[PDB]
């Protein structure tokens, strides 16, 4: 059982929350609206809004996109026939100063997975990082992402003060999963990927920003199998976050776990910055 707090809009100093930005892997964009996706996030008024696995192959965007009120700045992976290809999302009120695509390294850079937005103060990047597969399949491919896009960040992080959203594809600690025990050799909770994102955090630097809130909260999750109606039980893991430079500390207002909202196998986490 979990409740999300009310938004806490204001920072230890007591400045006003200036930015508020929603990260969601909707599965697939055409079935997320279906759902009412849309209708959630105009509710929501973000500045920014990061989404990941869109499917969006297909050259085509839906209409009720790019008519979303106010998010008029939108960025899209390119297109793609690609076998695994997934696609993320990154729609914005204001003009980014520049707007890239990937992390620089080839063999992590076919599957439309990282949009990086810089602006004036900081940088964002929404990322989809790739499942360690079935029975691990893809366990060693992560490990060599793992490295690379720790790499990549520090190299961002190094310039500007950085904020990571999205679907990092790993649950940190035991509280971050229903089932620790049971997913030791499952996708999501393996000793590699976990120590990959403890690594993250030390060689960048970033901070988990909901449990540098949250430190002690249960049963906060971002993610249900749709199989056996896990979502009911609450049989979930927290597989997506805001992560935060340190010195974006001073600025956190709040770090918010959407728990209702619907649309998806993963519910929307938002952000308020004092910028
Ligand atoms: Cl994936
Ligand atoms: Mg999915």
């Amino acid at each position: 059982l979990y409740e999300d707090p009310p938004d806490q809009k204001t920072s230890p100093s007591g400045k006003p929350a200036t930015l508020k930005i929603c990260s969601w892997n909707v599965d697939g964009l055409r079935a997320w609206i279906k759902k009412k996706g849309l209708d959630w996030v105009k509710e929501e008024a973000p500045d920014i809004l990061c989404l990941q696995e869109t499917k969006c192959s297909e050259n085509k965007l839906p209409a009720e996109l790019q008519e979303l009120p106010g998010l008029s700045h939108q960025y899209w992976s390119a297109p793609s026939d690609k076998e695994g290809y997934s696609g993320v999302g990154l729609l914005s009120r204001q003009c980014p100063l520049k707007v890239s695509y990937g992390i620089g390294d080839e063999e992590h850079d076919q599957e439309g997975r990282v949009i990086v937005a810089e602006f004036d103060s900081f940088v964002l990047v929404t990322a989809y990082v790739p499942n360690a597969g079935r029975g691990l399949v893809r366990l060693e491919y992560r490990q060599r992402w793992d490295e690379a896009f720790r790499k990549f960040l520090k190299g961002l992080a190094s310039r500007k003060p950085l904020v990571l959203c999205g679907d990092l594809n790993v649950a940190h600690e035991e509280i971050d999963l229903r089932n620790p025990k049971g997913n030791k050799k499952n996708a999501g909770f393996t000793p590699q990927e976990r120590q990959g994102f403890g690594e993250l955090l030390q060689a960048v630097p970033l901070a988990d920003s909901f449990r540098h809130l949250y430190p002690n909260t249960p049963y906060a999750y971002t993610f249900w199998t749709y199989m056996m109606n896990a979502r009911s039980k609450n049989v979930g893991w927290r597989l997506d976050y805001f992560l935060l430079s340190h010195s974006l500390l001073p600025a956190l207002c709040d770090s918010k776990i959407r728990s209702k909202a619907l649309g998806s196998d993963h519910c929307p986490i938002t952000l308020y910055l004092a910028l």
